[PDB]
């Protein structure tokens, strides 16, 4: 079982990591996971965060394989506080990153397929607790400055349009669209 | 959730369905699950089997992904019978087809290595089923015979050095590198023609 679980979706650059730095001095009651990048930046080894932006085409289906494996163990691993808060989810890594990754080519069919069975079968069995989903919501600009600011290795490649794009799912999913009453979403500016 | 398990398996072309038809009478009792072989060639549209051996380098990974996937929808399948008889697992999936695929070079490191987390995670919240393996050991020239008269589409161009590493992968696993926490294992001789 788990608490109370807030969700912090946005775009690359949308300052969800600074936001969530916030409740870093909470953490006594509050179980704060933030992205498991640590553990996509290395595999036993390999960093496959920079694999699949170096070369989508050939990383992009190992990648949110694994990506959603680790979000995964963060939406399931227990706790003794009655407050959770994760940056970003199973969610957003398929409505967004996955579709998005499907639409630029970088997923060949076979490959989405193969990522949307292993989402069915998820959400068939181990449920995922969603209460709260705070979208902090930017304007692509704005995102693509922040990323230039951090000099991240990874996104030191990612392109305006790319940025869009994601933006634009994000609209799609959390915004022009009706919601189930088991999760509320907060649209909060950013920029 | 599970009743009394066993897992067959054996290399491509060992005569696992021949010898799963001798239990179809006892469908009553026994729970008989066949690989979801049909599945894999039916992926919302697209052949995931065909495309895995025709370009193992690019397809590989997704594969055997969705083949854990389905090997593990078995494995935790409802049912209300004393025996269940399934068809392979994941584990020849992880130890042999893995294996094999990560040695002949077509799973790159990040793939084998997104593979095998899985297969940690899977086990450490899951438990799957295993009381006995029925092993129906072939030598790899007698399996090739079969796989060159069976004609399956997909396996058209498996060369018997492939059905060579399998076969030790399988001997390795099965027999020589085994011990006592063992699922206890029957190993038949496949090569007979029929039983
Ligand atoms: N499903 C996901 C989730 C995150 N990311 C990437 C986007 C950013 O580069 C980094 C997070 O800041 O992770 C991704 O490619 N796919
Ligand atoms: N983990 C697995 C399981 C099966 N197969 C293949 C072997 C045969 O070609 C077909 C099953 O009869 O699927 C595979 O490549 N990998």
């Amino acid at each position: 079982t788990q608490p109370f679980t807030v969700l912090i979706e946005g775009n690359i650059g949308s300052g969800k990591t600074t936001y969530l730095n916030h409740f870093e001095k909470y953490k006594n009651d509050i179980c704060l996971l933030t992205e498991p990048v640590e553990k996509w930046r290395n595999v036993n080894g390999v960093n496959l965060l920079e694999l699949m932006y170096k070369d989508p085409k050939k990383w992009a289906m190992p990648f949110q394989s694994y990506v959603t494996l680790t979000m995964l163990q963060s939406h399931t691993a227990p706790t003794n506080k009655k407050l959770k808060i994760m940056e970003r989810s199973i969610f957003s890594a398929r409505y967004c990153f996955v579709e998005n990754m499907r639409r630029n080519g970088s997923l060949e069919q076979g490959m989405y397929n193969t990522l949307e069975e292993w989402y069915k079968f998820i959400e068939e069995s181990i449920h995922v607790q969603a209460d709260l989903i705070i979208y902090l919501r930017t304007s692509p600009e704005v995102a693509y400055e922040r990323i230039r600011q951090r000099a991240r290795s990874e996104e030191s490649c990612v392109p305006l349009k790319y940025l869009q794009e994601l933006h634009e799912l994000h609209e799609d999913w959390l915004i022009h669209q009706r919601r189930p009453q088991s999760c509320k979403v907060l649209v909060l500016d950013a920029d």
